[PDB]
């Protein structure tokens, strides 16, 4: 039945865990959750154990905190952050106030070795290689990530990778998003992992810009102003006058821009790098790239199963998506 739980304050928070937990150190703490790494003592591995905060403060939290938890119980991939545990201090329904997620320990983040290293070609490899194969899987269930970066992707010594949250988020960022499209589809994710494997082999950030515009203008001098074909599919009046006004900007010759680095690696990053978001790579048809050769392998690059997003569009109280996020707690299986 339930375990036993003990309590401790961990920098100016409370930490209520099942005693298999043990070892508590504060790893960082983000807007949406504090994090420590444990020994979980049932299986003899290092976790890092992530408190939610506020998880049921608003409809806003209260949904945030149902998706967050339907996600992770559904992702269960090499290269996406997974669950290892879920559980709750709370004996019923009413006393429901916090959510405790458990992961496998990742020393570092993707960011963390950049500013540290300039990666080999073979380590661009490896890493954009996990990173698109991640990317496959979570496509696949028709969810988008929206906000790859550097620091999002998990890292060990091992160069072993895992997306999380499934240096500014907006230099990552697709243009078509800069401009505000509401229907922007999966391939933003491809222009940001071409954004990261750029930096990879540069060691400095393709697009640092201080702003929407900024940003928005140092994309169009690499990759060019929009021609003929793209500017058709642009609805808003006020952004296709905007674009339209800018001095023309012809298209960079990558291989100039990027010459030192292994030319199929340049050929990828044009085709993740393309201005109209309907003409770059998908996921599944990067990793054939040659680029990959050395990792490619089409019977070990799964696609996940069906993934219900259908109450993204309900308007519930905060006591239903509440009720929700304890039944999927209580339903939680382990994997093997
Ligand atoms: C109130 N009692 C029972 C619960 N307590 C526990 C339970 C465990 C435990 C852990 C995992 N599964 C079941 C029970 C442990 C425990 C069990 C094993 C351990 C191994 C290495 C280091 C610390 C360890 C702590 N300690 N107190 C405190 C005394
Ligand atoms: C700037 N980045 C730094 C790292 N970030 C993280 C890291 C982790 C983490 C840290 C160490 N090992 C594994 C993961 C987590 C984290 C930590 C614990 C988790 C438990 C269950 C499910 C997901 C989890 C995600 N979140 N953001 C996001 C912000
Ligand atoms: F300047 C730009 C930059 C990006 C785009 C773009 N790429 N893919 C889709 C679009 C786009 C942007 C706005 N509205 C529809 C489509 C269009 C113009
Ligand atoms: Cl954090």
């Amino acid at each position: 039945e339930r375990p036993t739980f003990y309590r401790q304050e961990l920098n100016k928070t409370i930490w209520e865990v099942p005693e298999r937990y043990q070892n508590l150190s504060p790893v960082g703490s983000g807007a949406y959750g504090s994090v420590c790494a444990a020994f979980d003592t049932k299986t003899g591995l290092r976790v890092a154990v992530k408190k939610l905060s506020r998880p049921f403060q608003s409809i806003i939290h209260a949904k945030r905190t149902y998706r967050e938890l339907r996600l992770l119980k559904h992702m269960k991939h090499e290269n996406v952050i997974g669950l290892l545990d879920v559980f709750t201090p709370a004996r019923s329904l009413e006393e429901f106030n916090d959510v405790y997620l458990v992961t496998h320990l990742m020393g570092a983040d993707l960011n963390n070795i950049v500013k540290c290293q300039k990666l080999t070609d073979d380590h661009v490899q490896f890493l954009i290689y996990q990173i698109l194969r991640g990317l496959k899987y979570i496509h696949s269930a028709d969810i988008i990530h929206r906000d790859l970066k550097p620091s999002n992707l998990a890292v060990n010594e091992d160069c072993e990778l895992k997306i999380l949250d499934f240096v500014a988020t907006r230099w990552y960022r697709a243009p078509e998003i800069m401009l505000n499209w509401m229907h922007y589809n999966q391939t933003v994710d491809i222009w940001s992992v071409g954004c990261i494997m750029a930096e990879l082999l540069t060691g400095r950030t393709l697009f640092p810009g201080t702003d929407h515009i900024d940003q928005l203008k140092l994309i169009l001098r690499l990759v060019g102003t929009p021609g003929a074909e793209l500017l058709k599919k642009i609805s808003s009046e006020s952004a296709r006058n905007y674009i339209q006004s800018l001095t023309q900007m012809p298209k960079m010759n990558f291989a100039n821009v990027f010459i030192g680095a292994n030319p199929l690696a340049v050929d990828l990053l044009e085709k993740m790098l393309v201005l109209d978001s309907d003409k770059r790579i998908t996921a599944a048809q990067a990793l054939a790239h040659a680029y990959f050769a050395q990792y490619h392998d089409p019977d070990d690059e799964p696609v996940a199963d069906p993934y219900d997003q259908s109450f993204e569009s309900r308007d519930l109280l905060i006591d239903e998506w509440k009720s929700l996020t304890y039944d999927e707690v209580i339903s939680f299986v382990p994997p093997p």
